[PDB]
């Protein structure tokens, strides 16, 4: 089913998978990505393990309130509170939360400021609050080292940004362009199927009322200050950090480092995986998440 839930001065679209009586699992997408950034088939695979999977559209994506950012600025505090508002909107007291990419940053803020709403935490394709990510993009382009000493974003990330700059006229061209971006980010370490990713983007575009432009508000966000990383030492819910082996945006050992910030964190690695969700990794991802959520209950 689907519902629109209130969150302060925005309204958030959300839908679910699985039995409403199973333990809640909240999926938190990356930046500029709507609910449909989580493929339906992945959400189903997770739910069919015994979870009530809920996903939603961040503000400024999908069918959620979309606004001129300059006139109404917000940050990760709002993005985290919105995630909790989705739990409120489904009557969920505590949820297994899964944060992906920029969503892992959102979920670290949930862990700090809404810890009471967590059954467990899972983060993948991201890194710690002490990683000055936007500054690191600038540094890698100039050939300067990151100040954290961990690897910055790699060439496939830069390539994906370059493709995102190229024009696409019409729906077919937009879908092909988006698929080409995911193919670059996924890499070749696991099987990538263009047809399945095309269908997933067709659904994402349909979900956005057929509009072809990607969301862009989240490019205006400012990250939490690195001081907040130290606060993660107080987190006590079971935490799983998943490293995609060949992640071009947050390469190893980002994962390990993020896990090292949280006393209850355990690290897993998906062999061959890049910064994308081809169906080739749905089984492995669902397996490790389900084992984790089971141990937290
Ligand atoms: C383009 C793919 C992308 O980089 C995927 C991604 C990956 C990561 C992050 C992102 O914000 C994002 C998103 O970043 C967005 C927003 C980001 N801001 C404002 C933080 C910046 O504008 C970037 C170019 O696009 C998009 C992070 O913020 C991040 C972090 O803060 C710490 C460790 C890892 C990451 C990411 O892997």
């Amino acid at each position: 089913s689907e519902r629109i839930v209130p969150s302060g001065d925005v309204e958030l679209w959300s839908d679910d998978f699985g039995d409403p009586a199973d333990p809640a699992l909240l999926l938190v997408m990356g930046g500029n990505l709507s609910a449909l950034g989580w493929p339906d088939e992945f959400a189903r695979r997770l739910a069919d393990g015994g979870l009530h999977v809920i996903r939603y559209d961040h503000r400024d994506t999908g069918r959620s309130t979309t606004r001129d950012f300059a006139a109404h600025p917000y940050g990760f505090g709002e993005l985290a509170a919105d995630a909790v508002a989705v739990l409120d909107g489904w009557g969920v007291d505590r949820a297994h939360v899964v944060g992906l990419s920029m969503g892992a940053t959102i979920t670290q803020v949930i862990a700090l400021d809404h810890h009471d709403r967590l059954s467990s935490l899972t983060m993948l394709l991201g890194g710690g609050l002490d990683i000055d990510f936007d500054a690191n993009i600038e540094r890698v382009m100039r050939g300067e080292p990151t100040l954290d000493g961990l690897p910055g974003p790699q060439q496939p990330f830069l390539d994906a940004l370059a493709l995102m700059n190229q024009p696409a006229e019409g729906r077919a061209a937009e879908v092909a362009k988006r698929v080409s971006k995911w193919r670059i980010l996924s890499g070749t370490g696991v099987p990538f199927d263009d047809a399945e990713y095309a269908r997933w983007e067709e659904r994402a575009i349909d979900h956005a009322g057929g509009v072809l432009a990607e969301p862009y508000a989240h490019y205006s966000l400012t990250l939490p200050p690195p001081s907040r990383a130290a606060e993660l030492r107080e987190v006590t819910v079971p935490t799983l950090v998943i490293q995609a082996e060949h992640d071009p945006i947050a390469p190893a050992p980002h994962g390990k480092h993020l896990a090292g910030l949280i006393p209850t964190a355990r690290l897993a690695e998906i062999p061959g995986m890049g910064h994308a969700l081809p169906s080739s990794v749905h089984g492995p991802l669902a397996e490790v998440i389900l084992a984790h959520t089971r141990s937290a209950a």
